[PDB]
């Protein structure tokens, strides 16, 4: 049975106007910017964008990854899917 979300957990995030997106769950630096409460910081994949997201746009990577993770030709979308197949771990810095 889930847990709630923790840092590494890989998903498909959600924002207005954009496609369900492949991202993960960051951790929070010592000494950096801490998520408003409720929210999990999303790092996306491809992108290297962060945002501030709640669990009602969180959907886990493998349940998911059938129906979102096919090709999209917004920026950066392909790097992505390729980011969180074959190195979700890596350091995008």
């Amino acid at each position: 049975m889930p847990h709630a979300f923790k840092p590494g957990d890989l998903v498909f995030a959600k924002m207005k106007g954009y496609p369900h997106w492949p991202a993960r769950i960051d951790d929070i630096a010592d000494g950096a910017v801490k998520p408003p409460p409720n929210k999990y910081p999303i790092f996306f994949f491809g992108t290297h964008e962060t945002a501030f997201l709640g669990p009602k746009d969180l959907f886990p990577y493998d349940k998911s990854k059938d129906k979102y993770g096919k090709p999209n030709k917004r920026k950066g979308f392909n790097e992505g899917l390729w980011e969180i197949q074959n190195n979700p771990h890596a350091s995008y810095s």
